[PDB]
């Protein structure tokens, strides 16, 4: 019922991707303090370290934060989201893995239950159709947006991570016809992701039918304070946690 307010922190080597401005535990406390409804990790850490560069990163957090918070980057398999869960994560991402092997949703969801699956899904308009595109957006799997959707949640997801491509890395708001396009194909939870740059954007999604909205540099570099959003979406009419 109520709308989540979602900040992403980007990770490598236990570094926040740009006391401690770049402490991703410190900076995870900072945002539960100010108001942030639920925090999203994703790592980018060499092969070689990554495996306990997470584990630490999830023991961490989840010790210094009360707040729900989802891991992910290159989840590959059953074993690797299982130890991350029991270290301590709330939920985990997958996306390249859950595309090449949508069991894989499944396999998760049997031990730890749909709320802990969260199903990434970036897209993007390509000869005008929404398509899935994987590997950090580098390959066009030729997935309609529209089939991808429907079999996440027969397979048992529990939330769509929906990141358009299209608005990423810029502030000019939300892909709004690309949450309403996905609204009617799914009963899931959908976070909004990519765009976000004004107060204004946040409404514009929730009317869209996002449950959720996620960013991160208009938070980390105070563009948009969390407590003025609140109090604005509130105004507005969303239900949202104060
Ligand atoms: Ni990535």
């Amino acid at each position: 019922l109520a709308k989540r307010i979602i900040a992403a922190l980007e990770v490598k080597d236990g570094r926040v991707v740009k006391r401690d401005s770049g402490d991703p535990v410190e900076l995870g406390k900072f945002y539960s303090e100010i108001g942030i409804d639920e925090l999203v990790f994703h790592d980018h850490t060499a092969s070689v370290e990554k495996r306990k560069t997470m584990l630490e990163l999830v023991e961490k957090v989840a010790e210094q934060i009360d707040i729900p918070f989802t891991v992910g980057g290159g989840i590959h398999d059953f074993e690797t989201a299982s130890e991350l869960i029991l270290r301590g994560a709330d939920k985990v991402s997958i996306n390249t893995a859950a595309v090449e092997n949508p069991s894989l949703i499944t396999q998760i969801a049997q031990t730890f239950g749909s709320q802990a699956v969260v199903v990434a899904i970036d897209a993007k308009r390509v000869d005008g159709e929404f398509m899935v595109f994987t590997y950090s957006g580098k390959k066009n799997t030729g997935i309609l947006l529209r089939d991808w959707v429907v079999e996440v949640e027969k397979r048992g997801a529990g939330e769509i991570l929906l990141t358009s491509i299209d608005r990423d890395g810029t502030k000019s708001g939300y892909d709004t016809e690309m949450i309403r396009f996905v609204r009617p194909l799914t009963t899931l939870p959908i976070i909004a992701s990519g765009g976000a740059g004004k107060m204004e954007h946040f409404l514009e999604a929730f009317l869209a039918g996002a449950d959720a909205a996620l960013a991160a540099s208009v938070f980390h570099f105070r563009e948009i304070d969390v407590r003025e959003l609140k109090e604005y979406l509130k105004k507005h009419g969303v239900n949202v946690r104060l």
